[PDB]
């Protein structure tokens, strides 16, 4: 029943390690699930249904982290702070590099697709102009650059940048070295200036 | 003779202001042209191959601007000169929006724009990280980061933020606040921590 539904988004994933999505037909998620063709059909649309919804556990989970993360304040140094954040979306993207790979290509293409990664990523912005003007409130932050319009750059470098990391681009930090660069320049921009 | 390729290339940039890549047809561009579908062939052998030519002289108009100044060295502050070097891309590919935008999503789907976009990344890169060390070899920047590491992050924040901004996305840095948040950025990372 729901266990099908389950099989299908896990062979999905499965199956975006080894190739795209143009290359994973709807057979090729009914035979891997267990199940045949019109029944794949109960449970979603289309293909592209099964990776919006994985998309959405994925950024969900990232999101859910994020929040544990606000309302349980890690004690530490600012530095250390921020990374913690950063830390939340190399880890949970990290752990999903397909789904993350294939649901970056498909905001082009999917309409629905777009609109989630946009809802979260001003989510995420609004959270960390919210804590960059908590920062400042304290004495911490110097009042340079709109909050929210440095948030917004800072959050379109990490996106970028660890989306390449993971996918091995040319160019590309390399994996092991992505966060301490991505912190590195969250907090001099931050607290510089 | 030569003048027809011009003719096709200044269509297709005029029509990619209206609709995407997709939406535009062979006969489209023919037209435009003044010329015929089988005239069109002689000059390029696909839709998509005017989009590389088109991408290809913006990206070097790009790359002869950032030399220019690479030689020619403006007499400024730390801050002014890292500016200058933004603004280049900043009006070179907002001058070209609808190039840009195509040139960008067609990474996605042609081997030869991903691979020209690579090698102009690549090269953007490793002149930032040039500076970077230069800065640091005079005293006036501090050991922090890896130079070519915060080079590659600086740079894929320029590519990302630029060219939401420039599509009009949600979220986005305004067009009109791009280059001063780029440029605090910049300076801040390398100059602080
Ligand atoms: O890195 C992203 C989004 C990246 C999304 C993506 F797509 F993966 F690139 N941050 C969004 C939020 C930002 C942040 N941390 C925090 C906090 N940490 C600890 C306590 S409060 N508050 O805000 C961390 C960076
Ligand atoms: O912004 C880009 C590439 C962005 C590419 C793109 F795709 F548009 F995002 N920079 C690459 C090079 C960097 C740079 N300036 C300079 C200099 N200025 C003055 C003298 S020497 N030396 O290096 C400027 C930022």
């Amino acid at each position: 029943g729901d266990d099908r539904e389950l099989a299908i988004l896990a062979t999905a994933e499965n199956l975006l390690e080894d190739r795209p999505l143009a290359d994973i037909s709807v057979d090729d998620l009914a035979k891997g699930a267990g199940i045949s063709r019109p029944t794949f059909y109960f449970y979603f649309p289309s293909k592209e249904a099964v990776l919006l919804t994985l998309l959405d556990r994925v950024v969900n989970q990232a999101d859910m982290a994020l929040q544990t993360l606000a309302e349980n304040p890690a004690d530490t140094d600012r530095e250390n702070m921020w990374r913690t954040g950063i830390n939340v979306f190399f880890e949970t993207f990290g752990s999903h590099k397909a789904v993350t790979r294939a649901g970056q290509a498909a905001r082009a293409t999917s309409v629905e697709v777009a609109e989630l990664w946009s809802t979260f990523m001003q989510k995420w912005i609004a959270y960390t102009a919210a804590v960059i003007d908590a920062e400042r409130d304290r004495g911490a932050a110097p009042r340079t650059l709109p909050a929210h319009e440095l948030a917004t750059a800072l959050n379109l470098m990490n996106e970028r940048t660890l989306f390449a990391s993971f996918a091995g681009e040319q160019p590309s930090v390399p994996e092991a070295r992505v966060l301490d660069t991505l912190v590195h320049i969250w907090v001099t921009s931050i607290y510089g200036e």
